[PDB]
């Protein structure tokens, strides 16, 4: 006998190469793939990245999953994965990527539309949900998991994406969380480079990482 429930506050990690901070600090602002962002270095998966041009939204305000900002419930997220094992075109492993921090609620509390998933969004068996109620719907048990290679299912459910529509606000992050000091040290020489740019907490955490 049990009720589903979820994380509250419920954080939202969104993973991006130091390359493109000074874009995003400038801009205040991270845009969806659609609305050409000043993205220096993409670390996308090109299968992936194609199934999110005709992967369609169906809960408003809807279109496909480029028109969002993409963000996992979990750090240490199988794209992550993706990036450590070489599997993606990029070939900088995962030292130079960045976690950016936020929250579910302050998005919701900002007033910004957002959806989100209980799986890959690219997956045709993805449930898509609008209300912070709903969060009780998805596995928490996948995403918080360490151990996911079997069975096939945890892989997709631990992608469940919190997506955020046409652009992210740059003052939504808390953290910024690195591989190490060194990329640490690079992220603080950069905020300092925007001083009108909130400046988050930059926080070492290698368990993060694979
Ligand atoms: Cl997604």
């Amino acid at each position: 006998s049990m009720k589903r429930t979820y994380p509250e506050p419920t954080p939202i990690y969104h993973i991006t190469h130091i390359d493109n901070l000074k874009g995003i600090l400038r801009m205040g602002k991270l845009l969806a793939h659609n609305q050409s962002p000043p993205k220096q270095r993409s670390i996308a998966y090109a299968h992936i990245q194609e199934r999110r041009n005709r992967a369609k939204v169906p809960q408003p305000p809807g279109g496909v999953l480029h028109d969002y900002v993409p963000f996992y419930f979990c750090p240490r997220s199988p794209m992550l994965y993706a990036i450590y094992s070489g599997a993606t075109e990029y070939q900088g492993g995962q030292e130079p990527i960045l976690h950016l921090v936020s929250s579910a609620q302050a998005v919701h509390k900002a007033g910004l539309p957002f959806v989100f998933t209980d799986r890959h969004g690219v997956l045709s068996h993805a449930r898509f949900f609008r209300q912070l109620e709903e969060l009780a719907q998805l596995d928490w048990e996948a995403i918080q998991a360490s151990y996911w290679a079997d069975p096939p299912e945890l892989r997709e459910k631990k992608q469940a994406a919190f997506l955020v529509y046409k652009a992210f606000p740059w003052a939504l992050i808390e953290e910024i969380a690195v591989y190490s000091q060194r990329v640490g040290e690079e992220v603080l020489k950069i905020l300092k480079q925007f001083p009108e740019a909130r400046r988050p907490r930059v926080c070492i955490r290698k368990d993060w990482y694979y």
